[PDB]
């Protein structure tokens, strides 16, 4: 799946020589990922050796960061990306995606060489995720239903949820157990964080 050249904003984050999290390129100098990936230090391979390698300097965890709540972290790249056909930022949400929308998640298969697979996903409502996770606070989350027969563990951690070539979410938890699509994952709802994201990026 996942046609070649799509997902130019896909980012793999490494600690040491080891894989850690995925992330999105939201600016030529900025990558966004889950705060729970902030063990640190990290470095970012961008684009879909490696097309462009960079490392991070500033790592801004959301101030408001049971599961991780408000887990969002902005990684600053040492040197800016050169925006190509190959590597581009992902447009940030100007709007919130509603339950029922068809979205997409691309993943390399960590949490189970390389290569990206695309799976379509259905926004569920912050209601029937309380069924799978009774006691969850949603409000700032979107639960993404994966279609049956799909292995949830093909996503990564920090990976993007794209809807209509917008970034609506960063994967927080809800991937395990592998082997069943029946449970939805839990993404940070990114259209609720725009005030903060634009402020640390200084992108206004
Ligand atoms: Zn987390």
């Amino acid at each position: 799946p996942c046609a070649r050249g799509s997902q130019p904003w896909q980012v793999s984050l490494f600690n040491g020589l080891s894989f850690h999290c995925a992330g999105v390129l939201v600016d030529q100098s900025w990558v966004l990922t889950a705060a729970h990936c902030g063990n640190k230090p990290l470095w970012a391979r961008v684009g879909d050796q490696g097309e462009q390698l960079r490392r991070t300097t500033r790592s801004v965890v959301h101030p408001k960061y049971r599961t991780d709540e408000h887990d969002l972290m902005l990684l600053k790249l040492a040197r800016p990306v050169v925006l190509g056909p190959r590597v581009r930022a992902l447009q940030l949400p100007y709007r919130c995606a509603q339950p029922g929308d068809q979205c997409q998640v691309a993943g390399w298969g960590t949490t189970a060489n390389k290569g990206l697979t695309c799976s379509s996903i259905t926004i569920l409502s912050p209601k029937e995720c309380e069924v799978f996770y009774p006691g969850v606070v949603t409000n700032n989350m979107i639960c993404a239903g994966l279609d049956r027969g799909q292995d949830p563990c093909q996503s990564d951690s920090g990976g993007p949820l794209v809807c209509d070539e917008t970034l609506q979410g960063i994967l927080s938890w809800g991937v395990y157990p592998c082997g069943s699509a029946q449970h939805p994952a839990v993404y940070t709802q990114i259209c609720k964080y725009m005030s903060w994201i634009n402020k640390v990026i200084r992108s206004n």
